DNA sequence: AGAAAGCCATTAGAG
DNA sequence: TCTCTAATGGCTTTC
């Protein structure tokens, strides 16, 4: 139908690692992480969005 | 300015 | 099936 990719343990970890420092990302930083983890800039953008949403409800 | 990014409510797919 | 979360739509805000 649409499709969905599940993020590896490494990817989710590195992403959660970066989020510990910068809760928001500049465009250059997103391109870096994308290449580093073999993800799309768009996928990195959305991940930080969703992860930001969980951080608001918990706090 | 106006693309881009954010917020947000919501959907749905894979494990 | 059940749950987690990737992914979308539709506005508003940013820069
Ligand atoms: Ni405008």
């Amino acid at each position: 139908k649409r499709g969905r990719q599940t993020y590896t343990r490494y990817q989710t970890l590195e992403l959660e690692k970066e989020f510990h420092f910068n809760r928001y990302l500049t465009r250059r930083r997103r391109i870096e992480i994308a290449h580093a983890l073999s993800l799309t800039e768009r996928q990195i953008k959305i991940w930080f969005q969703n992860r930001r949403m969980k951080w608001k409800k918990e706090n």
